[PDB]
């Protein structure tokens, strides 16, 4: 299937192939003068992928309000039709992460619907941070770390169910993020709470296929505003080290304390082989979940700088699971995921342009200036031509968001899907 | 009328009377040694009030979920009943802060309900951060500073409506907080948006009654995640200075950047007569909206230190409006509000024990240590006996939450309000 | 007796009647809550925190340093001042030394300590500033410097600190370094850490059987982009890699804005890697302000974790308590005196927590009463206990006051010359 | 000429050919975008940023300082080093002096400056550290000190700074103080601020008609609890209270974590009180790192505000640009060279922003395209424009590379004595 009319793609691409040729040829000539074959970079770029969050093709909100756009996806199947667009146009998101029970549906259908749309399935995402209809036990005071054995068991039961559904759709991992924490001093005993969590997580580990991975994800706060059981990579690490070889750490860029050097944390987890994967997005204040690289692009480059360095240093057995974890509250969800996904590839490409040998040289002789400049020369290089050409050759659009608006897709699904109503967000009932 | 049976309050008070006498008298003995009449403090304490927020009477939540308890208030009228409990037991919340359209109801009836319940109404809170049913223009991209004239006109009109309702219930102020901002660089033109906002607030100021005040409330972020038109007290001051004398700044404790010295911002505003009021709550990470004092009680005391100091220095016409802006996601909203209110009186109480003569002296001699230590001798004093005696003398409960749970009130309203 | 016994006496007498009233009032009040003020005072009496030798002198910032009168000229002077603090508070029997700032003949240090009734806490190495003669500079690092020769020299200095430590009775080595980078790309994170790990292992080898090696993390400063030991997570990896004797030292002001510090303490305790603390208060960065002066509640919440571990019966849990501060605008001695009191104050209040009730409210997810349970403890003015504790052990009911009355500062001011160049 | 003309020429001819390729490529790409590359280059050529006399010397922290070789000592060595920066970058024709640090005979300063091809930017008073002989200490504050005489001394010093300034061609006086407190209660916030506003009025009077007075805010350091001029809010209160000649100065690293700095800029511009900037970068606090070495996009966003100010043709908008960094682990010159380069880059890119389309996407609340419109400019490698601008004005294609080729560091190292060989 083709969510976008192939003629629209070819059309809009042809309307740009002229400029693209110039820019590309000019950049390839520059990189050439720098001992780099723009063709090897491009080659690698077309093969780099990140997963799109199913809960991301819909409009997000805040506790204060939600302002839905038009043609909002009604369910998981609609959401899949949308991601198919992002993939067709960028060729960088051939996989979708699901959230249960949100995208709960007949596995045969999901798998079937994806095969038609040319989409696969990334890591399963359990949900014990909200109560579903008929749920016997509330998650108000926690889930996997709740003081009630029955509630923890139910929480464990859910994650287990998530693994079955994923096993059936082709998923190879389970990411566990919970809001388990406390809003007040004394409310929780940090130790007992964690101990409970570790044990509960241990039972989930048993139900993990032999070729699967369990990813735990840390966050400093929200929904818990005083303490969070899985608050930082430190704790996260302790979890991965305890659970077993199949348990790794998930790093969501916007979940760190103000000014945290996030790229070091990536390196530390890589060092001890516990970097399960990422959750790309950007922010300025807290867990803002903004478009990848929209606020701090250099930071995103520095995170990939560690990733490429490991990739280059022959770090055997290093295939992190990349995913986009964003909330689009004031833009078309599709356009954002499209560009956020491209910004990720931009960062990657620039990281592949760094003179690794020259860098080591400067690090070794403590030449701080040239070291940081060595990185900058790569970051400064406008890799758009490479990202564009990569898309074109793989059958994507030279200019993704442009082709999309020209295809009219939004007005289209908008005419097929019911109208959404703007409402509160959760600060009150 | 009394939401809580008077016989239960009396019972629960006699039960603790003996102890309170012991503690109060020991405290009086201690304070007299420090040359402080415990009586004069109790006298001022039972006169300190702070209004409860209607939107805090029910369980709040986050963008990730909302976990309601039992007997949640069905509407504004339910909320007023629960606010009546809070006032009956603490005698510190004789007023309620409403939000329109959230609490929209017939002014005449709200007024009626309030009078019967012994409650009054504090500043009105306009709501142009969310779309009301039927609304012509969406506030998705802003309100008072929206690029589209029609949307700004609609925003202005909403606030003017808010003024009409409040005039009707005995309210004398309009607090304006908006989420206007941008989530991306370039998405907005900082100055132009601000210019629009000022122009829009100017119109509201124009329709403001002359026995009313206009409070603007700054916030660093949320809902906007890159820029916010009214981001800090700097922008806020510009705003109030421009609008006129009836427009002041409202300080919400959790709306500041990390490590910000908030008490200083409070002094500065008083110095330039632009401190309209507070939105009390506590926090640790962002605008957490936690019970006041539950995270940083000392920070709360320092804010009150500036309030009590202003009165000491002689500042005139300073009567900031005290309000509680909290969200209670995992506790009985009512019990939370009860202690938050008490905690606020606690900070005020201790700030009144500060020997200003001694303090001033150490400041002049640059004796930093004795200076800081002078504040600490006040803050370290357990003033609970004074807070309890004050409630006891004014019809309240020695142990508010204790008497509340003994009333089984929550079980009662949970039966009257199917879930 | 650095302070005349009659001064201490006279001053205690003048305040005896009030201490009696407040103490007995607090005793009654506490008795009503099922707490033995007596049992608390007795425990408070035995809570000791080590004073840093480098804190008894006026500290400064990169912009300036405003010394006071009577600044100590050397380690022996500092010890004399440390004895003033211990005599009056009775909460600081030990002193933490810094090599090479305090380097001196171990036998004289030991003798001056014994004579003053002072012992020596953990030894602190210094490879964050060059010393004269140094064959290699620590500009670009020390234990993790790219140059092996530089790392060797850092390792040697640490072993040397151990030797000095053994002679004066010390039982641990604390290692804090500025090693890091100010520019992205300057250092290869992983490689700099492997180097450090390799260097620390060697130091570990030189540890006595009854010694411990403490690694202290810090988010930034002097490194402004990356610090090798940046947070408790990296710190944990170090403790776990080096061995049983290796633990983590937590300095309150070394964390990112808003970091829940008490949790980290809880985490290290659970995994047996809580070596000790460096107490001090802060508001913006590693301010090193007097403990409890800014956030007294946070201090109490850290101690709540400390007292709870005891309550859970964690075995082999004996963390090293030390005060790590800089006093830039007060009399170093007066600040350390009160900082010591604030900590005993936090500790005291932690002991007043009705944990049986706390455990109840926690299990019942009664968040409000839970938090309220801690507050009942924290809101108690424990000063009478701290003062009575001092009296019974020969300290001053009002330390700073007795110190001012003794004219000590003025005395040492007339005895010590100010540094001119 | 500090650096040899044949070296510059040599290094430039060496890179001139490839520069041509890149430059013509950008002019091409910028043409298909509707931009005249030669228009940008002409403006870039005239973008100047003052160089701090204290920046040419290796910086340090409260823990240590590792001076490099050939350290300039005394204002004269310093001017000689700043001259290297101006010659190779051509973007720093003027120097900011700090009194008393660079105190000397005005006539000789002015004389030495013309000899080197340097002017003198705003004067910088210093009442945050005590100088030898000083009657009163600034330990507890200067312009806001509680002691009248201490404040008179500060006023007078600043006034002296204006006189030194008038004699060398300076037109403004920047006033940054450490004044604040480290403990709650120590200072009475309002009273201290009143004493400061009163003293500042005194200085204001000494300002010539064309002279301006810049006050600089800082969240913390050296004060660790509260600072008199803590934020831009207080700053504004000061500038609008002292008068038309007094404006606010904004040092990028003096803001609370996560603060939106470019917005503060806008707000001040709109109100005619943006006196100028102090460029540098940070990640934690006032790290005072090389501009754009940490968050280059933020530098651009600040500059996007500065450039838009030109277009909207704003009034009273004439910001004094100064670099205020501290180089602790690199050659002070090389750093200042690339910092001044990074600043021009920001400017160059902000200048490529299609204001028309931007404003278009703003009114339509088309946020994604709006942000993408900024990304199109910022994403453009404007180095070819930077090098070309340098080449046309007598600068070097690759400043640091030419600097290194000139072997200048080694030269001054041989002329100036270190502390140790
Ligand atoms: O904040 C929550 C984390 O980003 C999790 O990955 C979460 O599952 C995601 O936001 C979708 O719910
Ligand atoms: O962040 C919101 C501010 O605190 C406002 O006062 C708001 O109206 C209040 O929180 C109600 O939601
Ligand atoms: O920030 C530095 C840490 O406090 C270290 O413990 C340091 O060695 C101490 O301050 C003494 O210099
Ligand atoms: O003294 C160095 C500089 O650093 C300070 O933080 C301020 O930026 C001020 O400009 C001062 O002159
Ligand atoms: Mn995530
Ligand atoms: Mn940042
Ligand atoms: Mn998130
Ligand atoms: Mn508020
Ligand atoms: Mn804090
Ligand atoms: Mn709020
Ligand atoms: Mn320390
Ligand atoms: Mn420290
Ligand atoms: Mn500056
Ligand atoms: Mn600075």
């Amino acid at each position: 299937e083709f969510r976008i009319a192939q003629d629209v793609v070819a059309r809009e691409n042809d309307r740009r192939a002229s400029a693209l040729k110039e820019d590309y040829e000019a950049l390839g000539a520059n990189l050439a003068r720098r001992g780099v074959d723009i063709e090897a970079v491009t080659a690698k770029v077309e093969k780099f992928f990140v997963a799109v969050p199913s809960w991301g093709v819909g409009t997000g909100g805040t506790r204060f309000a939600r302002f839905p756009g038009t043609g909002e996806p009604r369910g998981i199947f609609d959401k899949l039709d949308d991601c198919a667009v992002i993939q067709q146009l960028t060729r960088a998101t051939p996989n979708v992460s699901l959230n249960i029970p949100w995208d709960k549906a007949d596995p045969k259908e999901l798998k079937a619907r994806g095969d038609a749309l040319g989409l696969g399935f990334d890591a399963m995402n359990s949900n014990t941070f909200s109560d579903a209809p008929g749920q016997a036990h509330s998650y108000k005071y926690g889930s996997l770390s709740h003081t009630n054995a029955a509630t923890r068991a139910q929480a464990v039961e859910h994650n287990l169910e998530c693994i079955e559904i994923g096993k059936a759709i082709g998923s190879k991992a389970l990411t566990v993020w919970i809001g388990d924490g406390s809003n007040f001093p004394g409310q929780s005993n940090f130790t007992r709470a964690f101990e409970r969590y570790l044990s509960a997580m241990a039972e989930i580990y048993k139900g993990l296929p032999d070729d699967w991975k369990l990813f735990s994800e840390h966050k400093m706060y929200e929904p818990a505003f005083y303490s969070t059981v899985v608050q930082d990579w430190g704790t996260n690490y302790l979890i991965a080290q305890t659970l077993g070889p199949k348990a790794q750490c998930l790093v969501d860029l916007g979940h760190h304390a103000p000014n945290t050097n996030i790229e070091m944390i990536v390196a530390r987890l890589i060092q001890f082989g516990k970097l399960g994967g990422f959750h790309f997005n950007d922010s300025k204040y807290g867990d803002d979940d903004l478009d990848a690289g929209a606020i701090e692009p250099y930071r995103l480059f520095l995170v990939f700088n560690e990733l490429v360095d490991a990739e280059a240093r022959g770090v055997k057995g290093f295939h992190p699971a990349h995913m986009i974890d964003q909330s689009h509250n004031v833009t078309d969800p599709i356009e954002s995921l499209i560009n956020s996904a491209n910004e990720i590839r931009r960062a990657y490409a620039q990281a592949l342009l760094v003179d690794r040998a020259a860098l080591s040289g400067y690090q070794e002789d403590n030449d701080a200036l040239m070291a940081t400049e060595t990185l900058k020369r790569a970051y400064r290089t406008d890799v758009e031509p490479i990202l564009a050409e990569a898309r074109r050759r793989t059958g994507g659009a030279v200019d993704p968001v442009a082709t999309y608006r020209a295809s009219g897709y939004r007005a289209r699904v908008a005419a097929e899907r019911p109208a959404s109503v703007a409402g509160g967000g959760g600060i009150i009932g």
